[PDB]
């Protein structure tokens, strides 16, 4: 940087803090990833200064011929990218991406069935303090309490006895593969959409490691920035016969001016999820995951579902009589950091949990392999087996110190 | 830039593209202009990697204690510069700030009162395509037919017969002060609340130059990338009374994950207007406005109120038998650049016009004055005079590059 140190000592000190302390700590929040610097320079343009509300060749003021160029490059390659018919690069965010698709499709207080936010679900998925669960009826579908799989005979009865107008399928915590065949298959039963939040799952998509929702959904929505390795920001996939309503319910439905420099940053990204070295990459953050929970499991962890198919784990942590809040805690003293998570049946409020999610995507990203996956097991076995031990949390810390250098 | 270049050629050179015409074209676009390279280099930040759901010192993530200084800082700065109570940075447009404070007070249907959307109210204060003509049943105040003025008997007279559960004031197309002492009086004798939208003016209340709504509005809201020459987004202010719903509101409410690199840009933006340079500029624009509306007049242009009291103004185009429209088109065909925008009262449709609307922030942020609003307006006055005249239209172009260079 070089105007903002001497502009403003304040936020740049902040910024400086925040740069080191992402190189400093073991990053395995499941929402995050480290971007490149194409994308943030992209985000850090002179975009920002133009207002382009409507749609490329089909704005609402003149003067957009580039940033029409940039946004149909963002369009164009996310086509490519997930085989959709249509694309919207618009969504401030994933939010706001589920905000238009439930505008396009329901009406207020219509029924929907979403998967139960305890055992994986999203806040926009219909908690009655979001959005969602405010404005529609929202029923849920659960996993099995042994195998911790969705129980697709449940998101069936849930579907045949509430009639939902759309069933939402995705999660932000859920370590196994869906099964879009079959939320489509039980969606037609009952005449209703059928809408795929793939948020976290969106990179493994792209790099063909997880199965693809597009040719079963009719809505697909998700954030750029998880393990899509993007800028923070959301998109919506559907079939072009839903195009026009979408890219209405976007602006002027939901929506005022897309924020066009974050869109450029989309098209960036998207461009290095088109390469092969990307393909690569997320084979190795479901790698990475599936070494980290077997090295857990090494450890004397339990995982809920008994591992992951993804990106991401949840350890269940009633073995060893230990919250999520807790566990979050301690290893925020050594170094590492995770968020505390509901379990599927967890006896403890969201506040409180029996579980912490760990993903992969931003270690990996950093160039972790099988052998740190191996020492970052190790490391949480020291800590969680030793939360009363000042000595092993400076053990750890040393460990972690090693591991980032 | 560095990186950017080598990594997505195509990105890069609309970019480039865009970066040029900024510079080239003559910026009228009221409700556009240039943010500092300091606000650019904090929106392309390592901050857009961090996740900080929740609020500084009540986040549901640990490691946010850098992004919590940044959040603070901006939230600080806005205090400073309004005087509110309480403020909220997180919203990431107008729209979504607006979005958040009717999710606050108003249930579905409930009765609003809001600007005529033809006589200046913005999409968002009731637009039957717009979430909130949707959500809420909205009802209309006017201008006088003939000083295009608020007819404030006319807003008292729907308070009193619609009984609104709440009442807002603000506008993308007012070129007058608007008296919120008014609003505030009409909003306590219905029992409404009032929210003040001061987007377009933001900057010019910051700097005293136009009447501030925070003490007689319940809710404020804003873009930070109008007047107010910040990154692109919204921020709410209110009293402390309001700040806890305000903030839920916000999250779990409406949004997700906050853009922490934003924030940084906002906060940057917010330093910079604190500063005495930003009040000289918000002078200058008000200044430049005031003289380009007179060397219209000069012109024989008519202008929507006879004139304006802030940094945009609109011009009547039926004298010259014009819509605004044709007028847009043919100042984009010389380098520059307006909306064509519904009158009051206006005979055609907001897709064809009687007027075009300018404002002067962008112009005045490049060092413009009065001798280059002189040479604007007579630009103008030759252009829309001789439409059918090539000879003419390239004297203007000729004319327009001498101003930018």
């Amino acid at each position: 940087m070089k105007y903002l140190p001497q502009q403003d000592p304040q936020v740049f000190a902040a910024i400086e803090q925040e740069r080191k302390r992402q190189h400093a700590k073991i990053e395995l929040i499941a929402s995050e990833n480290f971007v490149s610097r194409a994308v943030m320079e992209a985000q850090g343009s002179v975009l920002t200064n133009k207002y382009a509300e409507g749609y490329p060749g089909r704005r609402y003021a003149g003067g957009c011929e580039y940033v029409d160029i940039v946004e149909e490059l963002a369009r164009e390659r996310a086509k490519q990218l997930f085989g959709a018919e249509h694309a919207n690069v618009q969504p401030h965010s994933g939010a706001q991406a589920n905000m238009a698709v439930y505008f396009t499709v329901l009406e207020h207080g219509d029924t929907v069935l979403g998967m139960n936010l305890s055992h994986g679900g999203h806040l926009t998925h219909g908690s009655p303090v979001n959005f969602s669960g405010v404005q529609y009826n929202f029923v849920a579908y659960g996993v099995d309490p042994e195998t911790h799989v969705i129980d697709y005979d449940d998101v069936r009865e849930k579907a045949r006895l509430h009639r939902p107008k759309l069933i939402v399928a995705a999660a932000s915590a859920y370590p196994r593969i869906i099964d879009f065949a079959k939320f489509r298959e039980i969606a037609d039963e009952v005449g209703a959409y059928l809408m795929v939040d793939m948020a976290h799952i969106a990179g493994l998509v792209a790099a063909g490691l997880h199965p693809n929702p597009v040719p079963y959904a009719h809505f697909v929505t998700t954030t750029t920035h998880k393990t899509l390795r993007g800028p923070r920001g959301g998109m919506i996939l559907c079939q072009e016969q839903f195009a026009k309503q979408i890219d209405k319910a976007i602006f002027p439905g939901i929506q005022g001016g897309p924020l066009m420099h974050v869109i450029a940053a989309k098209a960036v990204a998207f461009g290095e999820a088109l390469q092969d070295d990307f393909k690569a990459y997320a084979k190795r953050v479901v790698d990475n995951a599936k070494r980290l929970a077997s090295a857990l499991q090494n450890e004397g962890f339990t995982l809920v579902s008994g591992g992951t198919d993804n990106h991401l784990l949840l350890v269940d942590l009633r073995p060893q009589q230990l919250t999520g809040k807790t566990a979050e805690k301690v290893l925020d003293e050594v170094g590492i950091t995770v968020n505390k998570n509901t379990i599927p049946y967890d006896p403890e409020s969201p506040f409180v949990t029996s579980g912490i999610r760990i993903g992969t995507a931003a270690v990996t990203t950093r160039g972790f392999g099988l052998e740190e996956m191996d020492e970052i097991a190790a490391i949480i076995g020291l800590v969680l087996k030793n939360v009363g031990s000042e000595q092993a949390l400076e053990e750890a810390r040393q460990r972690v110190a090693a591991l980032t250098d």
